[PDB]
């Protein structure tokens, strides 16, 4: 599979339910969800390689890894963790996350390319999964 592509936002599942697990108060809670309601994620993969872009209206970040080997980045809720990626399949990939500090809910994400051109990415705090659909723009 290839997951490059600039990949626009058709649906998002149960985001509130997992901004609620990790303590998030409902009003910010609220605006976090309009804000993911329209939000994009760019991808360039090379090999095994990932440069990924993700943006708001304000804000964007990138996160750069190499499936295999531990890279930093932040969680859903903002905090730094230590990430590992790997393959669950020919076009699934599960990441696992450790706070550099303090603790909290166990948080992973997902990525899967779908055989009709979609984007499927996860992400998942304790019991609550969210579950996020995109097509290429
Ligand atoms: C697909 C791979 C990675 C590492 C994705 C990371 C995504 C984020 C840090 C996204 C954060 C946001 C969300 C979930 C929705 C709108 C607001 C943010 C951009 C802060």
């Amino acid at each position: 599979p290839n997951f490059s592509g600039n990949w626009k936002i058709i649906r998002s599942e149960n985001f509130e339910e997992l901004l609620k697990v990790l303590g998030v108060n409902v009003m910010l809670r609220k605006i976090y969800v309009a804000a993911a309601s329209k939000y994009a994620v760019e991808i360039k993969q090379e090999g095994d390689t990932f440069y990924i872009k993700v943006s708001t209206t304000v804000y964007t970040t990138e996160i750069n890894f190499k499936v295999g080997e531990e890279f930093e980045e932040q969680t859903v809720d903002g905090r730094p963790c230590k990430s590992l990626v790997k393959w669950e399949s020919e076009n699934k990939m599960v990441c696992e996350q450790k706070l550099l500090k303090g603790e909290g809910p166990k948080t992973s994400w997902t990525k899967e390319l779908t055989n009709d051109g979609e984007l499927i990415e996860t992400m998942t705090a304790d019991d609550v999964v969210c579950t996020q659909v995109f097509v290429r723009e």
